[PDB]
């Protein structure tokens, strides 16, 4: 009920933070997992925005601002939380490093914040569950429920006093900016990322891609924003592994709730289903996560080493499948 604010206290604090600098290095990888870090997630955002856009891109007060309300707007969820969003953002800066002159300053700006905003307020169900007992958000947003929602939730953010970002921006840069965080945001509705890959898949193999295209690029954008929700799955295998059963843990609390309205969950939902999750990786990898690298690669050769990743882990679940797995810790 209403968008919350941070505090005086939370976003002065940001303001003086300052990075160890062992890890300026270590963020510069796709692999790098910010898990062991929690309370340098923030400034880690900071780091990134400054590396990437430069440290006159934002007001660093508005930025502070924006940055903390932003976290205290997600929820205390086992996996479409605060700590999902900053992994997300670090994805877009690596890929964004790697391929920085191919996209324009607003792009970089733009898709850094859609990446940190793109689950805000998300509550622990999907757009299946939405539609299927008619949540009221179902009713405003008849497709990709959650993702329009998340995009009302960017805008509401930017309307608190001082946390307008965006308002140093000619008012043609800053209609723009919210179009590209628009796009970004409903790309990561995964129902749309099936026939976009398809799309971009043709464009790149008939040698039609072409960048100066904007409805290519806005493809090209929308997969990038796929890779980078997905990426747990180009960690390290640990990571990888203990990411895995938070997303499970909040699958498994919407399979619950199915039960109590008289439907059977789908077995990915399922918590007396445990026995099939590695075959239902195996699935999930196959049919959305090895495509997507596949055909970033392919646009975008710098971020082979996030597809390289995700086949490593693959095999790992293959492993598991086969009874092979060694001992895990959660
Ligand atoms: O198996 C999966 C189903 C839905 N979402 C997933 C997200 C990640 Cl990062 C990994 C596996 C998923
Ligand atoms: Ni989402
Ligand atoms: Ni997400």
């Amino acid at each position: 009920a209403g968008t919350s604010i941070c505090t005086s206290e939370e976003w002065q604090g940001l303001m003086q933070f300052t990075l160890p600098v062992r890890l300026c290095k270590e963020i510069e990888l796709f692999h790098f997992d910010i898990g062991p870090f929690e309370n340098m997630w923030p400034g880690i955002f900071v780091y990134m925005v400054h590396r990437s856009c430069g440290t006159s891109c934002f007001e660093l007060e508005k930025l502070c601002r924006f940055i903390m309300s932003v976290k205290k707007n997600y929820r205390r969820v086992p996996y479409h939380n605060w700590k999902h969003a900053v992994t997300v953002a670090h994805c877009m800066y690596a890929i964004l490093q790697n391929n920085h002159t191919l996209f324009t300053d607003l792009e970089r700006k733009g898709l850094l914040i859609a990446c940190l905003c793109h689950d805000l307020d998300h509550r622990g169900f999907s757009n299946s569950y939405l539609q299927k007992f008619d949540h009221p958000l179902a009713a405003l947003y008849s497709t990709s429920t959650m993702e329009q929602h998340h995009f009302s939730q960017t805008v509401s953010i930017l309307q608190l006093e001082g946390h307008n970002i965006f308002s140093t921006l000619s008012s043609s840069e800053y209609e723009q900016v919210l179009e590209i965080i628009r796009k970004a945001i409903i790309a990561t509705d995964l129902a749309l990322y099936f026939g976009n890959r398809k799309q971009l898949e043709e464009m790149y193999q008939t040698g039609s891609l072409n960048l100066n295209n904007q409805s290519h690029r806005d493809r090209v954008i929308g997969l990038m924003m796929t890779a980078c929700d997905l990426c747990s799955v180009t960690k390290l295998w640990p990571v990888t592994k203990l990411t895995a059963n938070d997303i499970y843990a909040e699958f498994w609390a919407e399979g619950d709730e199915m039960k109590k309205l008289g439907i059977q969950p789908i077995p990915m939902m399922d918590r007396d289903k445990k026995d099939e999750v590695p075959q239902g990786q195996l699935g999930f990898y196959n049919a959305v996560a090895i495509p997507c690298y596949t055909t970033l690669t392919q646009i975008l050769p710098p971020t082979e080493p996030l597809l390289k990743a995700c086949r490593d882990n693959l095999s790992q679940w293959e492993k598991v499948i086969r009874g092979e797995e060694t001992a895990t810790w959660i």
